[PDB]
């Protein structure tokens, strides 16, 4: 009596009715029910149930039963076990929280990595690269013309590119080089080809405009085109905000570096991160708080009498610039513009320092196994082939 | 004679009754005496005892009766084993100090993660903000209050709001515009609301008043209602160290941060972490007096005899000078105030530089760890339901 | 019917043929069909096959068939299932890439990790120095004069060793010692020695050339011999491309060190670890680039209208000076020449070093990891015996 | 015939006799042996030989009997697979080095982590602390006075403590105040009289002269008592060496610190981690010898042709200095003193801080794994008590 034999996949587990009988509704249970000779598959000659199943977690299966706290076998990935407990009924939101965060690891990064007849031949021109010979030709020279838009961008700004002529009407500036703007109108009308050429198809033009890539592309080249559109006494303001939008126009590369791996990898990390940087960024914000307000009281103890105002030898004049201290300082930059100069400046000062190096070794450390594991998983994907279902499921 | 098979979850262990008689007093080495067979369930037709126990761990436990080594399995998280071995009736304090901090590691996390008609809803204003809507708003408010408070203190401490008036009865000193003292006056009206609040119900008054954060909340208002208070001797005596009091004001943001998360899992870390924050301050004490004492030394070696003083042209005129020195350059912080400028000094300042790296990376990592896990385990607790306790337990 | 009995190992594993019959021309899908009895080895007497194999991980190959999706069982080293599924005809291309990046690390490492009486004792002076007595003293002389002519460099680059005499013919320079010279020639004869007795013994003088040790000797002894070939017009160029080619003569440390073991683990890891450095280079390369452009910006925004520049109080005058600012920041090193100095500079300057911090956290670890497996795997193999072959195999 | 069933703990293993035959002289082959029914215990009923020991790792052993390798199998602290192979006879120098890092762990941790009736009190003052309550009394006052030596000692080498008088016989300089050489005499006296008592008892004297602390001590307290000694022609040679040995006395601080924990894990750790820092430490010379060379080398590229001098308004005047700029920038310590002023200068500085970064995160995290191997074993050997001996041997 209330003996009953269980054989998952060739080895016997034997136990009573009523362990099987402690959680009601599963399988198992229904094992114990008398109803069990026609319900499941049975031999009279042995007496035991047979099961096709993995045996080695069906032993942890059955101790959850026993002891009534279910845990993960740490010797099976993840997502075989989910599955395996998932075929025998068990809940798996009932696994012990000291072994939930190592089993829902694999499945985790899983789910965090995750007119007409020539409009194939236009949109092959934005498709990747590698999907095409015309493809690759395209996204080379785009290439070519972004890198050469941001060399001219930053040489814009240089000095030895904007001498001032002596040009009274009487108001005297630097004026860039005529070299420049003809190499920014040749890039401008490469751009503009080529987003005439990516507006010709754009089905979902929803989901397009939502594209951030598009977004960047159509901003960057909005303001050059506007020099034909620029009241003056508007036209002023709205250069002086264009110099600013015109900052964008590295943003560009962005487009280039999408179809790298580790850029959506670090994509992924980020949007799986975000509690570790709101973390990171308040441990951050109460450390400088915190160190700035205490140097700058630290800083006034050795402070001369003699001088009216209360701080004249130190850089700590107010808590502020604690802030800038304390930020350069707990993060082991220490540019050197401004330092405690007292004993207990000095005090505090390391205090800081050694704070730093805390606060910022607690979350980075999350954020970069984040990370490693992506990258892994990214570079498996990658390695291995696409798909080849070798395996013909039997039917049902 | 002599061989007793013991059947354990339905997988047959064979040893000699000697083994089992090795450790007396265990349910196993009863199971030896020849009076068994009315003591455990036993059955004639095979021989053996059986017992509805997981197996997989019962290999171990029988390997340490065979051999007389405990060991951990490391294939089961450590408090499966240690219910097993409770079980069994093993002391868990005999596994070896090779596999006990492994063993002791999830229990470890779980250890250190651990008029009245109306009073509900008074004290709903200090429970959760989640708990309530009204607790929400309050909380809500309570914040903005305190960061206007913080900003209040930060830019009182400015000094554009702090010009010094042509006042002489003939002393001229700074003082604080009149929008920064009443906007202080309307943040401690808001406190003090608050408080009168939540000092209408206090139940068990020691350990309200043992809270640190009810603590710091009074101290922090304590300095504003002297205002009135304020003999005339002792009187400037108290507010000197009244502004030292006020500097307290900024820790009323802990009362808002202490819901969060990642700050109860950072304390528990801390409080857990002891061992390893005095290991790092030894650490750092002898590194700071060594390199200290070394670099004071090695600096003189090239002094210019010309001088009358020892030290005339290096920044190292006696050691705790040195002590500076050697927290910046070990920390790798380096601020560039002082820094050798001898050939011995440029030899003692690499030796501190490499010792600071590896006596800072020695017990850091240790103590990232213990926030790693901890963190983890409280992201699980918080993924997972509370409970629902779907196991029914047999009767015994 | 359909239900078959497989004995690994004297494990008994059973299951339904049509299991057995989902993945077809393996050997298991083989047992499935009616002829198997004559194919493989089975006794009537318990209709079981009977494979002398390990069953602990046929347990998973079985699972792989029921299921469908093939894992890497986490308690066995990769290879030996990767013995086991090659015997049993499973590929290995088949595991799900959520442990892939784990099975394949033994392996990947282990793949990382890889007249004429007297010209065996010509060669033995080029050959390891523990290899014979005659070896060891060369080496240890050979390294003597390596460092004499490292010392000889550096110290005539030193001023004392330069001084300019009072020479007109009207132009004065600093002239190099006698005796740095006479060391230097010393130091070419015994290099040539060396280079001769070398090149006496050169098979395979194809590998030989492309081997970049001797490469670097010959080049490094270039320079000193062309002081007899030394028209004078083309002269003068040679000897100004002559010294920046004496800047190889420290290159020959690396023929001493070569010897060494951790310096061939770094070659092997840096080779291995080609696309986490491209990751790296590349990541930075975006960094600097956003930084630099909104630093130049930020810093802008406070500049006094009175200057005719744009910035006169900022060391940051134009975006490539962003460039050197932005690399020294983010690697928190921060010498201090070149820092914000205004509120939204100093912004931008916090953000920069918080996201150099991480973005150079990100790849770094993963070299750092891949460099300690292979060093372990270096130590291991040094440790343990060369071989022994202590296992006679079975003839087939 | 040639099939052959071992019994061990329980489980059948079942192979052909040839698998045991591959492996001669070791106990398994013996049993292939047909002289094999006496040898071994055996019984004819089930034809299976019985051994009484750890089946799951047999598993392992009769693996590699069966393919040809040996394995750790990773679910097993490596010293219970040690004490099965030692059972089985098979040598644990066999393993393949893919697992033996992993495998000879434990046990490295291990190895690494290991007038007479009064002289029992006389020795009491110099043994453990807590071993008794004068040992504790006499720790806290040498503690106490070690300490204030020490103080004496720091502020000895201040300024404001060395005034200099206007005295002539006509040299002035400044002299130490009284009180700071009454103290020292006073801590003199006390280490003097501890020295003595030890001194008492001092078995196995050869030993205790090579023990480092005594030395230290006796080092430490003769400069003092050589007041009285001081030809004062070699007495002021002495007296100058004599400063830099009173150098040591902050070295006596490690006597109190030894009965730390941290601390003689620390020490453990470097006798263990030898090669690890001789490869830190050649990484480091050469990256700072090659990237000195290469800093000098661009640094002259846009040198001034006006000036003399190769380089005038460079830091880099030669290479040495490029040493130290070499170190400093690939710490990341950054002091600022000296730092690249010309745009290739700039590149190979961004180069040496990126190669400091990585050839310093080489070698450290395996020091610091070391470090952390040891401590959780020692904190293990602490919390675990000392020893119980519950387990009972059977005789042989
Ligand atoms: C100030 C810095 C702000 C940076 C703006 C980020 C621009 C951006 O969105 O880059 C995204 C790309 C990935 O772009 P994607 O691979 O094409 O997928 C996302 C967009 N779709 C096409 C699905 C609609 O690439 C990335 O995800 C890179 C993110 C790393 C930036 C940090
Ligand atoms: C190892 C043990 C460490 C314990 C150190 C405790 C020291 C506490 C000192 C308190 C008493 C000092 C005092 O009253 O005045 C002594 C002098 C005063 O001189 P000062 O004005 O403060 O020095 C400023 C530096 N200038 C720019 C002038 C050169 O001040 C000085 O000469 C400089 C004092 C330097 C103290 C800096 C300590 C920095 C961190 C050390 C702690 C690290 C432990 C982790
Ligand atoms: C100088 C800095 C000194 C900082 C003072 C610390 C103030 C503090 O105690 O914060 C504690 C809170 C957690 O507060 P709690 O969650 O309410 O529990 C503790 C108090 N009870 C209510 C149980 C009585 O939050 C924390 O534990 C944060 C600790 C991190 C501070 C480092
Ligand atoms: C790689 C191999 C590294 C081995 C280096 C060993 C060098 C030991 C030097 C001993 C002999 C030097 C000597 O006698 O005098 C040479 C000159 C003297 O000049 P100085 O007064 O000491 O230079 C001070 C710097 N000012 C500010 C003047 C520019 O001094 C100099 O010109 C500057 C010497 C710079 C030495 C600094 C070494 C810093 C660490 C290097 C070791 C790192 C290894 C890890
Ligand atoms: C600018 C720095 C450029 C450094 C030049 C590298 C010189 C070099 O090639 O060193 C290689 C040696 C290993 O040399 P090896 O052990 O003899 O094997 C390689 C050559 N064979 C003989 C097989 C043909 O040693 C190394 O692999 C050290 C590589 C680490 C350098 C970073
Ligand atoms: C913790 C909470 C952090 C939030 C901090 C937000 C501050 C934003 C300030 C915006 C409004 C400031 C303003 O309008 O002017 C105030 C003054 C202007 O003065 P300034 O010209 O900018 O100061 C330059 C420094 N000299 C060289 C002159 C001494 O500027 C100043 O007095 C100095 C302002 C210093 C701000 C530096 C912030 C650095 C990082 C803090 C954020 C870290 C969080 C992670
Ligand atoms: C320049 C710095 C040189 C430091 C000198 C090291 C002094 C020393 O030897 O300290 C050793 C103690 C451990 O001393 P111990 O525990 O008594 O054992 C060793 C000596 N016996 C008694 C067995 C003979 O403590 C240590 O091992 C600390 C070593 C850490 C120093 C780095
Ligand atoms: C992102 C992409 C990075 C690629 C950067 C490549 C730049 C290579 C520049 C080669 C051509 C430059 C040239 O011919 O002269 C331009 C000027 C010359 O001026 P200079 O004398 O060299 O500047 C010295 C700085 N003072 C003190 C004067 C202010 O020089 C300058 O104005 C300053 C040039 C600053 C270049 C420093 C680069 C530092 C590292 C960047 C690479 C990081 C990638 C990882
Ligand atoms: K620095
Ligand atoms: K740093
Ligand atoms: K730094
Ligand atoms: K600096
Ligand atoms: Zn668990
Ligand atoms: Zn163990
Ligand atoms: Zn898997
Ligand atoms: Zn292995």
């Amino acid at each position: 009596s209330e003996r009953i034999v269980i054989n998952v996949g060739g080895t016997r587990h034997q136990t009573h009715r009523s362990t099987l009988r402690t959680l009601p509704g599963t399988r198992l249970a229904w094992l114990a029910e008398p109803d069990a000779h026609s319900h499941f598959d049975y031999d009279p000659r042995a007496d035991e149930f047979f099961f096709d199943r993995h045996p080695g977690v069906f032993a942890h299966i059955l101790n959850y039963y026993r002891t009534g706290k279910l845990h993960c076998p740490a010797d099976v990935c993840g997502p075989l076990y989910e599955e395996e407990l998932a075929f025998w009924g068990i809940d798996e939101t009932d696994v012990e929280p000291c072994c939930w965060m190592t089993y829902r690891q694999h499945r985790d990064a899983e789910e965090a990595l995750d007119w007409r007849r020539w409009q194939p031949r236009i949109w092959a021109l934005f498709e990747d690269p590698y999907s095409s010979r015309y493809a690759r030709y395209v996204a080379f020279a785009s290439l070519f013309f972004i890198l050469v838009s941001i060399t001219t961008f930053c040489l814009e700004t240089h000095e030895r590119f904007n001498p001032i002529v002596n040009k009274t009407e009487y108001y005297r500036e630097a004026e860039t080089e005529a070299f420049l703007t003809y190499i920014e109108g040749v890039c401008v009308v490469w751009f503009t080809f080529e987003f005439l050429m990516r507006v010709i198809f754009c089905p979902n033009k929803v989901e397009f405009i939502k594209n951030s890539l598009n977004i960047i592309d159509f901003v960057a080249i909005l303001p050059f085109y506007l020099e034909v559109g620029l009241s003056s006494k508007a036209a002023k303001d709205v250069l002086g905000f264009l110099r600013v939008v015109r900052f964008v126009r590295i943003l560009r590369i962005f487009k280039l570096t999408r179809h790298f791996v580790g850029l959506r990898v670090l994509g992924h990390t980020l949007r799986a991160s975000t509690n570790e940087f709101l973390l990171l960024i308040i441990f951050l914000a109460l450390g400088v708080l915190i160190f700035a307000t205490m140097i700058y009281y630290a800083e006034r103890i050795g402070a001369q009498p003699n001088d009216p105002s209360a701080s004249e030898h130190t850089h700590f004049k107010n808590i502020p610039i604690g802030f800038w201290w304390a930020v350069v300082t707990m993060t082991t930059l220490g540019y050197g513009d401004m330092y405690p100069q007292t004993w207990s400046g000095m005090l505090v000062g390391a205090l800081c320092a050694l704070a730093g190096v805390l606060t910022i070794a607690m979350p980075v450390p999350v954020i970069v196994n984040n990370f490693g594991m992506y990258y892994s998983l990214a570079m498996a994907k990658q390695k291995l082939p696409k798909k080849k279902k070798k395996h013909i499921p039997r039917p049902p």
